[PDB]
């Protein structure tokens, strides 16, 4: 039987790594893309949504999220505070947690994720808004580190969870190297199964995000997986892998419902009239079932007609494109040609 | 190679028949349900929509509807006037045809259907509004019969169409037995490959529809297929088969996008809170892939969350339910137990 959690690195090129995470419910090939489940080796559950509808205790009554969704492989859940702060109408923050229109604390977040039955559990953190002053970023990061210890202790108190799931800590510190270092040190002292880079993809832009990754990822333990939260476009993924990221989480699903398809030649808006007579598939190389069978012209027609089928075909293609991207990344690292792949990818994607 | 068109009756029970239509692109088992293609042995194309977007000449440039949609089996198209009269903003009717905000005439309707490349072509008719006085129903039916002859002649003038497609005539006459008889006589004198009962499912209600079918279907040639246009709910289908109908055309697709699932125990609205914890599949006997894998509770969750996936699962189930219904109808007629099936179906569907 597979272990609770075991990360092995099979090959490296620069800071890029490729390998596997073994968990009880399956193996996760890295670098990994983790799509939303309601849209792969692992999918994301939506803690914030589920805790409100139908509620975590109701999901548990129905047998947990794996049974509920019909997915027997690993599931990752976020800790819910990012979404509370982004989407909730009124919020009140304190050392105990966040109250919103409900109190979400480290202990309650871990318990919710336990009731949902997810395999990779995120610590309950605060995603510092951007921009942040050094003082505010430090106070925020310090609270997140106290919450990371509380998250660790709550997870360890639940036997079923401690024995069968894994817990990731989340680095904060905004764009400041010294605070990122303090955060990494605090997380490593507590000890986690994996480490996420939090507080990015919050308006800073790709150049700044990459600059922060340049110094932040090496601060995390090398022998554990690195998860960049909230990222991202295909070019963000490639650049983050070049900087040592192993795991990524939404755009392909959102894009698919809004007319946007990803291709090796960049994104296209299939509703544009230039596709009305285009008999090529969405992407010329894509092996997905949509591209095996249907043209841009027909998908354009369906979306313009308001047919749900059009958006679903777009979404299927986008998810498959992302997984082909991840496979090409894994193969190129394993073959020692990832630097060349990244160069060729960018030249064509942006041409 | 299959013939252009050949209808064979394999078994009968009362007025009900089961058999096959052979056409060049495939065999159609009857009684047949014909779903919309943009949602089976045959699908429906949407003449009215296609003639406006992208236009019939553009569909032909793209290789015809079979290539466009990725469907190599038979396609049926309506003649477009029903939809023009239902949906168009302004219309002007004359002996030549209908002008609307375009002129659609028998000749142009046949040409459009030729450019689309459909296999079963409907004559261009007028669906008389309900209720209609005897005088208005007669004048309308008489115009439709003149248009049926023009449709026949236009179809026969196009070699590719005459040699590879089939043409159905459409009976009109509102609810009046004498006019239905005159219409059937006129259509049989012209000669068609199949015969549709038009002018029903326009607000008259099931009792009146069945009363009209009781006398109208026997007026059509017994040795040719009978297509009831616009029908309908599962109970309408069963009763129409009991009255000699062989072919049916939308509700399962519309219902699937509006929260309604068909089951052997009647329709259910999956958004209702009573399904939020219901672990049973949509239908307890359905063999479709949705019912093999997911619960009412999860489909409820997806639709309530606004996820496109929920509506698509509902639609897949509804289409599959309809096809299981048709298979049970065909099998029960072939086995001589259709009368019993209809009785058992109604008792449970309405319980
Ligand atoms: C978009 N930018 C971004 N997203 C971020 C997220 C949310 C991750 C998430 C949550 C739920 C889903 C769901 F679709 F499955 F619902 C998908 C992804 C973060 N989460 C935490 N905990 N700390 C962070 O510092 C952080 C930074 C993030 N930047
Ligand atoms: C709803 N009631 C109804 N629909 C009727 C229709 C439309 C059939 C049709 C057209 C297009 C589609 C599409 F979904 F594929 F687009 C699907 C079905 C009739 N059509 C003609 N020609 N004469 C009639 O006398 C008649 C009576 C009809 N009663
Ligand atoms: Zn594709
Ligand atoms: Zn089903």
């Amino acid at each position: 039987d597979r272990p609770r959690f075991s990360f092995s690195i099979a090959a490296r090129e620069g800071k890029a790594r490729t390998g596997t995470i073994e968990m009880k419910r399956g193996v996760i090939r890295t670098p990994a893309f983790m799509p939303v489940g309601t849209a792969a080796d692992i999918i994301l559950g939506n803690t914030y949504h589920l805790m409100l509808r139908p509620g975590a205790e109701r999901i548990a009554k129905l047998g947990g999220l794996h049974s509920f969704m019909g997915w027997d492989r690993p599931i990752l859940t976020d800790s819910g505070g990012y979404q509370v702060m982004s989407l909730s109408s009124l919020t009140k923050q304190s050392e105990e947690g966040v109250t919103f229109k409900h109190m979400l604390s480290p202990e309650r977040s871990i318990e919710i994720q336990h009731l949902l039955g997810s395999d990779i559990v995120m610590a309950f953190d605060e995603c510092t808004p951007y921009p942040a002053t050094p003082s505010r970023a430090a106070s925020s990061m310090e609270r997140s580190m106290r919450w990371a210890k509380r998250s660790r202790d709550a997870f360890d108190s639940r036997k079923e969870q401690a024995e069968n799931a894994a817990l990731f800590g989340i680095q904060q510190g905004s764009v400041f190297e010294n605070l990122r270092q303090q955060s990494a040190d605090a997380l490593a002292e507590i000890g986690f199964d994996g480490y996420a880079v939090g507080g990015l993809a919050v308006g800073e832009g790709q150049d700044e995000m990459f600059r922060v990754l340049d110094f932040s990822v090496p601060m995390l333990p090398d022998d554990k997986p690195h998860y960049l939260m909230g990222v991202g476009k295909p070019d963000d993924i490639v650049g983050a892998v070049e900087r040592g990221i192993d795991m990524f989480d939404v755009l392909p699903t959102r894009s698919g419902r809004n007319g946007q398809a990803f291709t090796w030649d960049g994104p296209i808006n299939i509703r544009n009239a230039r596709f009305s007579e285009d008999l090529k598939p969405l992407d010329s190389e894509c092996h997905c079932a949509v591209c095996q069978k249907w043209s841009r012209a027909y998908i354009h027609h369906l979306i313009r007609a308001g047919e749900i089928l059009g958006a679903m075909l777009m979404t299927e293609h986008n998810i498959a494109f992302y997984q082909q991207l991840m496979q090409k990344i894994r193969d190129s690292i394993s073959e020692g040609r990832f630097s060349q792949f990244a160069q060729d990818f960018r030249a064509r994607y942006f041409a």
